[PDB]
């Protein structure tokens, strides 16, 4: 029994385990070109994590 | 192998995470003042992730950079 | 199944989990700003196992 | 790492999501003894929450 | 999808997981006291094994034949 | 970390649930001969649960 | 090694756009629908690169592509 | 999911136990423990052995 | 875990892909993704035939049956 | 609610967990006979990958 503001908050939780996975992975990386990928592949998802924030301010109540 | 801006993000996933099973427990919920405890939970959860939020946002560079 | 005593068990076993987690988090920070927030939290997470307890003993006779 | 207030809390967690598989248990069943039983062992769960939670309040000067 | 002998079954595999989280926190502790309550923990549930072996033998005809 | 008793009540709890798994199964079919290997089955498997609580009664003090 | 991560990724990229699409179904507001969409479209992208870079780290994976 | 695939998901898991009964086995510090472990291992893999020819007599693909 | 229970633990996870690829045959509407489903189904067929191959091969116990 | 696409993408997704898999196996493994058997199986496991791929790009306009 999911709605709308359920849904986006479950995309954002993923989002920064994703963060955190690609930030790992590059770390763990020695090969400049798959560092740069995951480093690349971060700064997306933070794009993202931005993005659903503006959602859930604009839908809703209580966080907003 | 984890810093303080993973840290960070595991707590704000978790926290949204926790407002959800609030909501749904508040909305299932028959008594009334079991429903109001749970809306009082999902209130105070949602102040933690704007803390939350602030915090990330003052740590991680990039995430600011991208107006979280 | 669930009804109002189950959903606040949950809530109360996952507020425990909490506490542990934000618990580690902060003796494992390198911020002294980072633990202090994390420890801010495990405070207040503390409070509300309290009140979960307390509304448990009312519905469960049993005290649990 | 763990120390051992977090391992009362992972405890008493446990013990609160075992109280509800033994309610669920006892409605579900269609054997009125069987039932008996897991009212039985839900009862002596409790119990064990109970003592838990005063350990966690005697042990966490936050007193959870 | 379960019967009463599947679900005593769930219950007595649980609480055999429950001891070995017992016991493990009992060796783990650092307080004698914390690691005397788990220890009494552990104990009592190894009385709820022998109830739970009990009641499975009787509602299991096969494994009562089996023995234990 | 595990001792010895705590691996035989591993492998007893995986018993009892693959006696669980045999039996839904032999429900579930309905050719005889399938129904019938999986009966076969759970009653090995019943053998198997009987030894394991002998050595956890010859083990464990507390337990016997 | 880095093959193995890079695999892992899109893996959970692929998770991810399987997510995306249900929710876009599940919306009941339109505009959270489209968010949902445009979503799938960006970790679709994510998925070419993911591709791209194991095509070019796995010249076994690269041989049938 | 139909019988063939009930009898996969007991292979599967059968497999499974047989690797927990030997690291069991090995880890174990009481070497009758240990002989438990290789017996209950040994008569798993008969578990083995029958479900593969029920897979085989039911699976003309196999 | 030693090469056997490696080798135990690839048909364990074969034979779980098999159900998996024939689940979804059955439960996809496009035909041609029905007939990629069985393809895949039947191919792992073939690798698990290999592994219990391999399996007999590595161990006398499993061997003598 | 899964779709034909999300279906290819789950097979797509477990695929390369599989070869991840093999590919450690490979590198683990004692015999050398066993080294190259799992080193068949990553690559055969290789091209399934590719036909997922060109499965995936045929029913999925956003594919590229
Ligand atoms: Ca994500
Ligand atoms: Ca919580
Ligand atoms: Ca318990
Ligand atoms: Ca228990
Ligand atoms: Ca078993
Ligand atoms: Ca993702
Ligand atoms: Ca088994
Ligand atoms: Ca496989
Ligand atoms: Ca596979
Ligand atoms: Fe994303
Ligand atoms: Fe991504
Ligand atoms: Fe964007
Ligand atoms: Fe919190
Ligand atoms: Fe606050
Ligand atoms: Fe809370
Ligand atoms: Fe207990
Ligand atoms: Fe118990
Ligand atoms: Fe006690
Ligand atoms: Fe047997
Ligand atoms: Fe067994
Ligand atoms: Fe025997
Ligand atoms: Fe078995
Ligand atoms: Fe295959
Ligand atoms: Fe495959
Ligand atoms: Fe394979």
């Amino acid at each position: 029994d999911l709605d709308d503001v359920a849904r986006i908050r479950l995309v954002l939780a993923r989002e920064l385990e994703t963060i955190n996975e690609y930030e790992a992975y590059a770390r763990a990386s020695s090969n400049p070109e798959v560092r740069a990928f995951f480093q690349h592949l971060a700064a997306e998802e933070k794009e993202h994590v931005s993005e659903a924030v503006h959602m859930l301010r604009m839908l809703d109540s209580g966080q907003n």
